This record gives structure tokens, sequence and C-alpha cells, in this order.
């Protein structure tokens, strides 16, 4: 019997079968109501005649009716499976409230009647996917960024840092700065286009000032992009100004430390004895870490903050868009994990609070 893995994200659901290389189903975490309801790709394409709901907000489920619709769509329409036949591994954000883990458990067992389930922390799975049980994860998605230090397989909750800046903020900022250049990116269709520009042409500069000076004095950094209707626009310093916001959040008026500083702060919250293990095992996870140049830049920035004798390694796997999912796939497949599933029987006897005893 094959386990399902469903990685529930603020922007995207990644779902598939444990053992697969990658999630079979990747679709927007959106529910539309005027059929009675629409989810994902279809909700997006039909958004004109629907009210859209975004039930996951900076990694936390906030609307359980809509989330039930997402999970229904995932099982029946995207994966074409009967939930009753499949143990299901779900993911959650670091520091997810206890009440949310219970609700997730109750819905899986009482609504979808799964035979077994488990809830795992997204950052922890990404670390596993990298081949490690010790390290510090920077997980940056569409809605939230976290730093999660993890030691011998378990997150250190008191050292976790949450930053409410992620990909959707970068897309919006790119819309703003392109509009400042003389283009017009304002509509919801235009947000989709700009997200595509972002994903194809943005990168992190090693030295922001130097890159701005190159863009000011030359066209060497410029790239062209054909809009749907064939109009060609040119992007120059916007390519690296957009992700620079990760390192300098005040560009969008956020009074927060950037991702190098949160990483450093998270390490410094940990026991001195393991700090060197964390510095040597910085793993990047999530779509918003996909920028070319980001690991080199992180290496530079962390080096400047850390002691001069410190060994620093930033690991940025090519598959890091899906490393949370991959981690869940390989966990659910593990022989030593089969005892860790919550069974339907255990739920039927103990109730939703079983999740606190068994998950983790
Ligand atoms: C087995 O298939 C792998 C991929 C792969 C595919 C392929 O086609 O080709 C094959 C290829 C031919 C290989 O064949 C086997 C050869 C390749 O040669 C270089 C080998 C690759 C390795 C897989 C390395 O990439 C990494 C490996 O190296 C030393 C690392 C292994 C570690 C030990 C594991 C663990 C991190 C991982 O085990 C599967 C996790 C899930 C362990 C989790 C635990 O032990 C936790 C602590 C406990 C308790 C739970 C705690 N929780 C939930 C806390 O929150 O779980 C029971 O980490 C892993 O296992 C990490 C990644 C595995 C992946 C992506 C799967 C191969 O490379
Ligand atoms: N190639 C890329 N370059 C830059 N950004 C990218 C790239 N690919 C995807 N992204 C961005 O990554 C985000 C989706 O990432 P991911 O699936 O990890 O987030 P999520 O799980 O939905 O959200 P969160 O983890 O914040 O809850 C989107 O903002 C998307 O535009
Ligand atoms: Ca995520």
């Amino acid at each position: 019997t094959t386990a399902l893995v469903c990685d529930n994200g603020s922007g995207l659901v990644k779902a598939g079968f444990a053992g697969d290389d990658a999630p079979r189903a990747v679709f927007p975490s959106i529910v539309g109501r005027p059929k009675d309801s629409y989810v994902g790709d279809e909700a997006q394409s039909k958004r004109g005649i629907l009210t859209l709901k975004y039930p996951i907000e900076h990694g936390i489920i906030t609307n359980w009716d809509d989330m039930e619709k997402i999970w229904h769509h995932t099982f029946y329409n995207e994966l074409r499976v009967a939930p009753e036949e499949h143990p299901t591994l779900l993911t959650e954000a670091p520091l997810n409230p206890k009440a949310n883990r219970e609700k997730m458990t109750q819905i899986m067992f009482e609504t979808f009647n799964v035979p077994a389930m488990y809830v795992a922390i997204q950052a922890v799975l990404s670390l596993y996917a990298s081949g490690r049980t010790t390290g510090i994860v920077l997980d940056s998605g569409d809605g939230v960024t976290h730093n999660v230090p993890i030691y011998e397989g378990y997150a250190l909750p008191h050292a976790i840092m949450r930053l409410d800046l992620a990909g959707r903020d970068l897309t919006d900022y790119l819309m703003k700065i392109l509009t400042e250049r003389g283009y017009s990116f304002v509509t919801t269709a235009e947000r989709e286009i700009v997200r595509d520009i972002k994903e194809k042409l943005c990168y992190v500069a090693l030295d922001f000032e130097n890159e701005m000076a190159t863009a000011a004095s030359s066209s060497s950094l410029e790239k062209s992009y054909e809009l749907p209707d064939g109009q060609v626009i040119t992007i120059g310093n916007e390519r690296f100004r957009c992700p620079e916001t990760l390192f300098q959040p005040s560009f969008i008026g956020m009074e927060s430390a950037g991702i190098h500083e949160t990483t450093y702060n998270s390490i410094m919250k940990c026991d001195i004895d393991i700090r060197k293990d964390l510095y040597a095992n910085n793993v990047m996870s999530g779509g918003t870490t996909m920028y070319p140049g980001i690991a080199d830049r992180m290496q530079k920035e962390i080096t400047a903050l850390a002691p001069s004798t410190m060994k620093i390694k930033i690991i940025a796997p090519p598959e890091r868009k899906y490393s949370v999912w991959i981690g869940g796939s390989i966990l659910a497949s593990l022989s030593t994990f089969q005892q860790m599933w919550i069974t339907k029987q255990e739920y039927d006897e103990a109730g939703p609070s079983i999740v606190h005893r068994k998950c983790f």
C-alpha cells in the first residue's frame, strides 16, 4: 500500500505518492466559489466569476472549510485516489499551533477516513532530503520564510525565526518597480506575468552597489521578455533589486532583519556546542531560494557576521523547490517510520490529541 505525501503551502500544494521522484501534482493553494467550488489551476483561470480564498496564510491554515476543499481536490481530482486506501503524510509550518495539528488530524480521519496519517514539519523534511539530520534550514516559500535549526533529527523550537517576507512580496515589489520604469503591471493577470519574469530572470547580486553601478552605466545586465501579446519589455537592475529585498527588507518598508541576519540570530540562540555544526550545514529550501547567486551571497553575508575562524557551508540543492515534498516521500518510505503513523484505530480510541503523542 502506497503512502500519499501532501505538502500544503501558502502558494502551492505539492502532492504525490511516496517513492516518486517529485510531486505529481503542483497547483495553487486557492479555492474559488461562484460547479459549486473550484480549486487550483481551474480556480485561477476562472477567477473572473469566482471569489478566491487563500486558506493558508504564512504557512498556517486559517480557513478549515476551504482547506477541506483543497484536500478533497488533491485526493480525488489531482491524484485520483480513494483517501480511505492510503496512509497520508501531511506537512506543517514550524511553530504551527497545537489546535491546528488537532484539526488537521480530525479532518483526515473523520472527513476523509484515512487509514493512517502523520504531520511533519516542513523544514525538517527539507533537511532530510539533503541527506542530513543536523543543520539549519532557511525555508522560503510564497508566504513565509523561517530559519529552523535541527539537531540529530529534531527541530529546536526555541531557536526558530519567522520572517513574513517571501515570494508573493517579491512578485509585488517587482510589479511596483517595473511600473516605476514606465511599464504598467497592476492587474491580477499582470501579477501572473510578473511572477514568471521573476522566476526566469531575477538573481541575487553578490555586491548590490557594484551591480547597480553596472546597470547604471551599461546594458550588460539587461534581458528581454516577451509578454503574452508579443510586446517585448527590457529588464535591467530590476533583475537583482527584486530578490535583494530578502537581504534588506526595508526596501518594501519591512522593519525586519534580512535572511542572513535571521540565520545568524537563530544559530546564536542555540547551544555553543552545536553552533559549528549549524554553520557548516546551512541548507536552503523552497521556491524563493531558487535565485541564482543566493548561496554565494549568503556565504558572503554570514562570513561577515560569524567569527573569523568559522567554517561556513551553504547547501542549495537543485531540487529545492520540492525538497520538503521529497523529504516527506523518503520519510514515509522508511521502515523505522512505519511505527510512527497514527492509525485510524488509535484516532478512534484517543481522539485528535493523539497527534501530540505521536508527531514530533
Ligand atoms: C533512495 O532514493 C533516493 C534518491 C535516489 C534516487 C535515485 O534514483 O538513485 C539513487 C542512487 C542510485 C543512490 O542509490 C541508493 C546512490 C547515491 O550515491 C551517491 C546515494 C545517495 C544517498 C541517498 C545520499 O544522497 C545521502 C545519504 O548519504 C550519506 C544520506 C542518508 C541519510 C542518513 C538519509 C536520512 C537523512 C533520511 O533517511 C531516509 C531521513 C528521512 C531520516 C529521518 C530520521 O532518521 C528521523 C530522525 C526519524 C524520527 C523522525 C523524526 N521527525 C519526524 C522529527 O521531526 O525517522 C524515523 O537521507 C537520505 O536518504 C536522503 C535522500 C534520499 C533521496 C532523495 C532518495 C538515489 O540517489
Ligand atoms: N525559479 C524561481 N526563482 C525565484 N522564485 C521562484 C522560483 N520558482 C518558484 N519561485 C517562487 O516560489 C514560491 C513558491 O514556493 P514554495 O512552493 O516553496 O512556497 P509555498 O510552500 O507555497 O509557500 P510557503 O512555504 O511560504 O507557505 C512562489 O513565490 C514562486 O514564485
Ligand atoms: Ca512551503
